[PDB]
């Protein structure tokens, strides 16, 4: 599985 | 800071 976490303001496991 | 950070294998702010 693909696991993203991302944080730019706002906060993202296939 | 803003950031990404992702794992699949592999494992990647401002």
């Amino acid at each position: 599985a693909f696991y993203l976490l991302y944080y730019t303001a706002k906060n993202x496991s296939a």
